[PDB]
């Protein structure tokens, strides 16, 4: 039915009649299976109408494609039946000189805009750390190692073009639509189908980085303790007059935990930064450190990125907070993140990892909470923890993600007890939240209610509603 109209339009597109429906409708987490109603190839801006009428006419709900790496499966469902928007037709990169903006959309992925920026004007752009991410997607947060300096992904946004529930196709930024522009970051995919964003790139901050680790010396015998000091540590130095937002920090959760990153900047300027953290820091960890070139630096951060690769699909579950820096982790809090993560009890059929990366900087320091849909302002800290099989085909069983879940809980729980209001990461976000629990962690601060009302007047049949989080209306 919803394929006969779209026959009916010119319009390309797979049913589950189509010889290649399971490539079509193939989503990256092997845990989450949405099966789509049909998925749309439009050619233009007339299709990508056209395709939305059908949608409407029919009752179906629609969401759109960005690079098909969602953690959670996100860009097919997750609820079955949508139709799909794969824009594969519109994707696109141009640099326009004139204003420093990146205009991009389709399925571009980070690797393809990076390299583009830097055989194009020998610039960089906010993006995240792996290679095959859609931008279209990771700009519902994104955070990369620029991003204490620069920050996120999201924060970087100036304009998008978007096309809404009832075919009319519109810019919106800061002047014009702003409402809507408001909405789309943070929840885009509740209110149009985005053909087009315009990212701000960036002169690279330094000829020359240094990538670093720091660990525990090899005869040292951390302990709990020892693991929570390094952390609370790196925290208080990020807080001091010491911190320099040239320097990204991914602090690993291990029994025997590391920080790894890179400094924009070489030479002395690395040894006196590097040296006030390690200060900070337990005197039984050691620093390690290498030197290259910007470009090379970034195939570091961002594996696989001249070679444009691609990431095997998982069997995954992720769960996130962000803390705000107006509640710093305590010892106590700390403590309690590393008794539920690294040394908690191994889970029986799945691997647990993750890290904290550290946050905060003077941009983040102005960015307001009304500033966009996701609330994000000012913080400290980005918390990840997640399981994974060790191959797609490999699964773990519900209970074993559940009870990882209770513990990363137990955690959020003790940092709200001590008085923290944790936020959340859209890329990041729990597949397993409830609309509270949505509204809680990533529109905060009064913004969800205004979410809403946009919603409304956006999207008041609800079109763009195929998953358990999207956006309801009034
Ligand atoms: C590394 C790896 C290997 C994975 C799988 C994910 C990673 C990652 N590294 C990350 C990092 O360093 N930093 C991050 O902030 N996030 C990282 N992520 C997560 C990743 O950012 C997210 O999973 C993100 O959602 C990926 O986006 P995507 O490739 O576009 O995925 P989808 O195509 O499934 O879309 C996601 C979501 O957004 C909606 N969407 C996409 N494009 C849209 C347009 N043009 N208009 C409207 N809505 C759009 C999708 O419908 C879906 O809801
Ligand atoms: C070079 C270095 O850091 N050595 C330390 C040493 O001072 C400490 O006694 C031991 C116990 O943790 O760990 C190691
Ligand atoms: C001190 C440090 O971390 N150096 C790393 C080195 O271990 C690694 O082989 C190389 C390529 O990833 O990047 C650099
Ligand atoms: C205060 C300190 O240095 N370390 C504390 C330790 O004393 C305490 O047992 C634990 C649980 O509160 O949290 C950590
Ligand atoms: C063809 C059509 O109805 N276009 C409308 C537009 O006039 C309105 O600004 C927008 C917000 O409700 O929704 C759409
Ligand atoms: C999307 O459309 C298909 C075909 O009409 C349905 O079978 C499906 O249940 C969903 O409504």
């Amino acid at each position: 039915e919803i394929g006969a109209c779209l026959d009916k339009a010119g319009i390309q597109n797979s049913v589950p009649t189509t010889s290649t429906w399971k490539a079509d409708t193939e989503a990256w987490n092997s845990r989450v299976s949405p099966v789509p109603s049909a998925v749309a190839f439009p050619k233009n801006e007339e299709e990508v109408s056209a395709a939305l009428k059908c949608a409407a006419d029919g009752g179906v709900k629609v969401t759109t494609l960005g690079g098909n790496r969602s953690f959670s499966s996100m860009g097919f469902g997750r609820n079955d039946g949508a139709l799909i928007m794969n824009l594969k037709h519109l994707k696109h990169l141009e640099y326009d000189a004139s204003t420093g903006l990146l205009s991009y959309g389709g399925p571009v992925m980070i690797s393809e805009a990076a390299n583009y920026m830097w055989s194009k004007a020998k610039r960089t752009l906010p993006h995240g750390r792996c290679p095959d991410v859609g931008m279209t997607g990771v700009a519902a947060s994104g955070f990369g190692t620029l991003s204490r300096a620069s920050g996120t992904v999201l924060d970087n946004i100036e304009s998008v073009r978007v096309a809404l529930a009832n075919g009319s196709i519109v810019d919106a930024d800061a002047k014009q639509n702003s409402d809507l522009f408001w909405g789309v970051r943070g929840a885009a995919s509740s209110l149009g189908v985005v053909l087009d964003f315009k990212i701000k790139t960036f002169d690279p901050p330094s000829q020359r980085v240094t990538n670093y680790t720091i660990e525990f010396n090899s005869s040292a015998k951390p302990t709990q303790q020892d693991n929570v000091d390094a952390l609370v540590g790196t925290q208080t130095w990020a807080l001091s007059k010491d911190n320099s937002d040239l320097l990204s920090i991914r602090f690993g959760l291990n029994v025997k935990s590391k920080l790894q990153g890179f400094f924009y900047g070489s030479g002395a300027e690395a040894k006196t930064v590097f040296d006030s953290l390690m200060k900070n820091l337990p005197p039984s960890m050691v620093l390690k450190t290498n030197e290259y070139d910007f470009w090379a630096s970034e195939a570091i951060s961002t594996p696989g990125l001249v070679d444009q690769t691609l990431t095997p699909r998982r069997y995954f579950y992720i769960a996130s907070v962000t803390i705000p820096r107006s509640k710093p982790l305590t010892n106590a809090t700390a403590w309690e993140l590393f008794s539920n993560t690294a040394f908690a009890p191994k889970l029986v059929d799945a691997s647990a990892s993750g890290f904290v990366d550290i946050w905060g900087g003077k941009y983040a320091k102005g960015v307001k909470a009304d500033d966009s849909a996701w609330k994000h302002d000012n913080n400290l800290h980005l918390v990840r923890w997640d399981m994974r099989s060790s191959a797609f085909d490999v699964k773990f069983a519900d209970s074993t993600m559940t009870t990882m879940r209770n513990s990363f809980y137990k955690f959020v729980d003790a940092y709200k007890a001590s008085g923290g209001v944790p936020g959340g990461f859209t890329t990041y976000r729990d597949e397993k939240w409830t609309v509270e629990e949505m509204a809680e962690y990533l529109y905060g601060g009064g913004n969800f209610a205004k979410l809403q009302k946009i919603k409304t007047a956006y999207d008041p049949n609800e079109v763009f509603n195929t998953d358990p989080q999207a956006i309801p209306a009034l």
